């Protein structure tokens, strides 16, 4: 509740600051599968969130098998054109399915834990992500993670 | 500056809530030695902080050699009477030097790192620390660590 407010604020802020088309918050499950729990999207695009406020599944075997992959090391991935990135077909198929032409995805650490991912997406054209934008989203995600942990500390004690 | 305000608020809050005699904030150095950086103490006791706002050294070889010891695992140590605890003499000597008769010392995690320790001390009598008090100080330290990390995130970016 207070949490969805945090996710809304952050996601809308990213979309506003980066002028991207979609922003997603993705939370890892214990087995390193994950779940979308928030979307900010411009009105011209089909939303991933349906009318029951449910999201599609992105079953990324690679993140799961590598228990978060590069994100374990506080690293991000910026891809300017998914079509030229040399991705595995099952991965590219999901990128296309979610109308992702370019993405910038950074880790969200909550306390000491890799809690999830924060993604910024361009839907209708490639995008050369600037080093500054990467640095900015990295910090927005750090701030999100601290907000989540702060909320947990208050909610779960007294 | 804003940091010393955080340390003051936390330390004074602990001393107030626990009705203990002294509270100390101890920050680890890279080599797992450490430094006192704040004290809250009742007026009837000699302070550890001198007129130059410098603190004495507590050179604890055990914390250093064990890179933080039990505190690496989010554990605390509560000792009701240092005189009956079976401590090594070099350790007991420092406890006596700092007028510590009973202590409750918990870890302070800043993001993913064991940043320091938060200690509550009784100076003039033994004290049986209640499980609740241990649980409370543990959370006050969690909150302190989040405040420190939040301050760092804001101070060091833009
Ligand atoms: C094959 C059956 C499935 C598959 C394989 C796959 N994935 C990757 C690499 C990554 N997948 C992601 C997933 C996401 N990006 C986002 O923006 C979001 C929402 C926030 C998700 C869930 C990411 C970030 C990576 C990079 C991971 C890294 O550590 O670098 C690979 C490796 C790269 C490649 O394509 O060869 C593979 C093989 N993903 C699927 O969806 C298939 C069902
Ligand atoms: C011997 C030359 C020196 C020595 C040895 C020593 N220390 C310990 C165990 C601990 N020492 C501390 C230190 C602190 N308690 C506080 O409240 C503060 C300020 C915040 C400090 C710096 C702590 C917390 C422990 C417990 C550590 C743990 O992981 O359990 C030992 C082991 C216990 C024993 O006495 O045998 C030893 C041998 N400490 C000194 O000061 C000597 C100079």
């Amino acid at each position: 509740g207070s949490l969805q407010n945090i996710f809304r604020a952050t996601s809308d802020e990213v979309r506003h600051l980066l002028s991207c088309d979609r922003v997603l918050v993705y939370r890892f499950n214990p087995d390193w599968s994950g779940e979308f729990i928030h979307e900010s999207v411009a009105q011209m695009w089909e939303p991933l969130k349906d009318l029951q406020n449910n999201f599609p599944l992105w079953q990324d075997t690679y993140l799961q098998e590598n228990e978060g992959g590069r994100y374990r090391n506080h690293e991000s991935l910026a891809v300017g054109d998914v079509e030229t990135a040399g991705f595995t077909d099952c991965h590219l198929d999901n990128l296309r399915r979610f109308e992702i032409r370019a993405f910038l995805t950074v880790p969200v650490f909550v306390g000491e834990q890799l809690w999830g991912l924060l993604g910024a997406y361009q839907n209708g054209a490639p995008r050369h992500w600037q080093a500054r934008e990467i640095h900015l989203l990295h910090q927005i995600a750090n701030q999100l993670g601290v907000a989540v942990y702060q909320a947990q500390l208050l909610a779960r004690f007294q």
